[PDB]
């Protein structure tokens, strides 16, 4: 069994149980769920996951003091993707800013706000919710 932890407030987000897309040329994983009544999405039940809000100036507040705090642990772990990093997150923050109304916002389970903040949209088809993490801001134990 594989469980994917948030590399900065070492909470526990998602595991391998669900279908498991790459997207943004390898920055974003695509994390595909499923609609649960014990009503809910399975994610964000079986993690922990805690809902925050953001506005358009405080998550960009945030996005730029947590997209810099895992450019650290690049530089400390993996010193070679800071170069595609950079790169993807500048055209994606410019993506989800511009997306801002239909994005979701969960936190950890400590609710720490230098963790991760995931996104959380719907498909075409308005009822299969597929959540968006960092991929590398995570630690696969």
């Amino acid at each position: 069994m594989i469980i994917y932890r948030d590399l900065i407030s070492h909470d526990e987000l998602f595991s391998d149980i669900y279908k498991i897309r790459e997207i943004a040329d390898g920055l974003c994983l695509e994390v595909e769920g499923k609609m649960v009544s014990r009503t809910g999405v399975d994610i964000v039940m079986n993690h922990h996951l805690q809902e925050t809000s953001f506005t358009k100036e405080a998550y960009k507040k945030y996005i730029k003091d947590y997209m810099k705090s895992l450019k650290g642990k690049l530089e400390e772990q993996k010193p070679e993707r800071v170069k595609p990093f950079m790169t993807g997150a500048a055209e994606q923050i410019k993506h989800i800013l511009a997306n801002f109304n239909n994005y979701q916002f969960f936190i950890g389970e400590n609710m720490n706000p230098d963790g991760m903040v995931a996104l959380l949209d719907y498909r075409e088809d308005g009822v299969t919710p597929f959540m968006i993490f960092f991929k590398d801001g995570l630690e696969m134990e």
